DNA sequence: GGGGGAAGGACTG
DNA sequence: TTCAGAGTCCTTCCCCC
């Protein structure tokens, strides 16, 4: 069983790129604005070009223009993208029949028979890797292995623009030299944890008892964890489904009073409506972003389908319910379906 | 007595 | 006065056929 992994090289800020041509041989940060602060938002990618400096995703737009000032800053357009990987998806899902997209930019295939060894799998990555550049002229990085975490680590060592292969021999030796954080699946928190103790490699997982790893990052994380190290990971590549459709906004407030926020909701209960297809949820919850950071958030789950004015309604009783539990004001307000109805 | 629901946290990534 | 913008899965926890 060997998988191959698919990640588009750096999505966003790549194709504003390609679409734009004025734009290469610069330093691009595609990111998130919300219209208040003046330049108020969040970074969400940015060239390598623009990495170097330290503009990486998720920093204030303020911050980054404390480092790049003079680089080339765009609105972010989760549309435009969206149609592309759209595409991408598409062909490799004609070289495997077992596909599992995961992100907006990434895909696990299953080549365990259409493949005869890491020979033809490399040339396959090939084959891929370009009839992708060309074709929507996009780059992308290719990894390889036993499995679908090896495959994805194999990506993140030979990107960007690259392809790897992490073979058994390799294997036993990454996961004496891989380390700390490099983990997929392990956050910076479980991290800065891990590290105090002297846990750096994932090797040194092994020399712990699982009950005391399990005291600090849970059963899952270590189970996880350990059986990696031990080598005998499992999870196949199964067809991936929706689960949570939802979409959130953020008021040029930070408010509290009702009417100061149920537009904004039902804004945002608006359009999540859309993208529920013919789905029906029959449970719904009502994040909300205050100003401190910590979200909050207070959902119902209802033994029959919802309509949207029936969701309008519960929104703000759910909204009330939150209110009344915090002394804080809100900047943005969301909400989240799920529970949607089966065959 | 494993599971459904609710609020929180983390890693997505 | 007024910072940093979709989806999944793990968890602490209370509760019931
Ligand atoms: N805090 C973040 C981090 C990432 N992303 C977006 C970036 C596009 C998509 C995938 O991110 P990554 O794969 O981590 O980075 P990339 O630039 O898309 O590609 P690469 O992994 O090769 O750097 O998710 C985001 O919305 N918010
Ligand atoms: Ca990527
Ligand atoms: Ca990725």
């Amino acid at each position: 069983m060997i998988v191959l992994f698919v990640d588009f090289d750096y999505f966003y800020a790549q194709v504003e790129e390609v679409l734009n041509p004025s734009l290469k041989g610069k330093p691009v940060v595609v990111c998130v604005f919300s219209g208040r602060f003046e330049d108020s938002g969040a970074v969400a990618t940015a060239n390598y070009e623009a990495r170097k400096f330290g503009v990486k995703a998720g920093i204030p737009i303020v911050e980054a223009k404390k480092i790049l000032p003079n680089a080339v800053y765009l609105p972010m357009r989760k549309e435009v993208y969206q149609q592309v990987s759209s595409r991408i998806m598409n062909l490799l899902r004609e070289y495997s029949e077992k596909i599992e997209i995961a992100s907006i930019d990434e895909a696990y295939l299953d080549i365990s028979d259409k493949v005869r060894d890491y020979r033809e799998a490399y040339n396959l990555g090939l084959e891929i890797k370009n009839k992708i550049l060309e074709k929507e002229k996009i780059t992308v990085t290719v990894g390889i292995s036993k499995n679908k975490v090896f495959a994805k680590i194999a990506a993140d060592m030979a990107k960007p623009n690259g392809i790897k292969v992490i073979d058994d021999e390799e294997v036993k030796r990454l996961i004496r030299e891989l380390d700390i954080a490099d983990v997929p699946g392990i956050g910076n928190i479980t991290a800065e944890k891990l590290k105090k103790l002297g846990i750096n490699k994932l090797v040194d997982t092994l020399s712990i008892e699982f009950d005391k790893l399990k005291g600090m990052i849970g059963e899952a994380k270590a189970k996880y964890l350990i059986s990696l190290a031990r080598d005998e990971y499992n999870e196949p590549i199964r067809t991936r489904v929706r689960k949570s459709i939802g979409r959130i906004v953020t008021m040029k407030r930070n408010s509290r009073n009702l009417e100061e926020i149920k537009p904004y909701l039902f804004r945002a209960i608006e359009e999540s409506y859309y993208k529920l297809d013919k789905r029906i949820p029959k449970a719904i919850h009502v994040v909300a972003v205050t100003e401190d950071l910590d979200i909050v958030s207070r959902g119902r789950t209802f033994p029959h389908g919802i309509s949207k004015e029936t969701a309008y309604s519960e929104s703000v009783k759910l909204l009330q319910k939150i209110l009344e539990e915090d002394e804080r004001k809100i900047r943005r307000i969301g909400v989240r379906f799920s529970k949607f109805i089966e065959a």
